[PDB]
């Protein structure tokens, strides 16, 4: 509570090891359900994240990542705000990072963003993931392909704008050949997926 403020403002300090220390204790705070996470938000967390996702350092980035899919883990108006601090160029241009655990990391905060209404789903499309998503269908990580199938699904469970983009963006070749995968998870996932997109 109170250490809150001093915990923000050492989002962007010029020592690594203040910075690490604030953003961890962060992410534990925003774990603590919709209420925490908005005194997050309105200690003007949010600029200072989204500022992370650039840092060169993979470990902060990491913990970026997390603290963002901790917020947009809430209700419908906390993901929006994550999307009004502009964090979705930097999650979807990580969709094409080579290294697979940042790369899980920008999925999950994409999916749970997706996981909001039909304006946060929009906003997805709209900052243009769905290409990146469907190719991800085609990855040989079962971690990856397991995300991007959960992100489509998420985007699939929107209104008819939104199953008719996904059509548009070619999933529902990539959905049906999941349906000949030795993996019984992934095929009734992709086909619940298949059932949603072409309701
Ligand atoms: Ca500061
Ligand atoms: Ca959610
Ligand atoms: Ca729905």
């Amino acid at each position: 509570g109170s250490e809150l403020p001093q915990m923000v403002q050492q989002l962007n300090s010029p020592d690594q090891q203040e910075l690490q220390s604030a953003l961890r204790k962060l992410s534990q705070i925003a774990s603590g359900g919709n209420e925490q996470i908005q005194a997050v938000i309105d200690a003007g967390a949010l600029p200072a994240l989204v500022q992370l996702l650039s840092s060169p350092n993979e470990q902060i980035l990491q913990e970026a990542l997390w603290a963002l899919s901790n917020i947009a883990s809430g209700g419908n108006e906390q993901i929006q705000a994550v999307i009004d601090a502009g964090a979705l160029p930097a999650l979807v241009q990580l969709l094409s990072s080579p290294n697979e655990q940042i790369l899980q990391e920008a999925l999950w905060a994409l999916s749970n963003i997706a996981s909001g209404g039909n304006e946060q789903i929009q906003a997805v499309i709209d900052a243009g993931a769905l290409p990146a998503l469907v190719q991800l269908l085609s990855s040989p990580n079962e971690q990856i392909l397991q995300e991007a199938l959960w992100a489509l699904s998420n985007i699939a469970s929107g209104g008819n704008e939104q199953k008719q983009a996904v059509k548009e963006a070619g999933a529902e070749p990539a959905l049906e050949q999941l349906q000949s995968s030795p993996n019984e998870k992934i095929q009734k996932e992709a086909q619940e997926a298949l059932e949603k997109i072409q309701s």
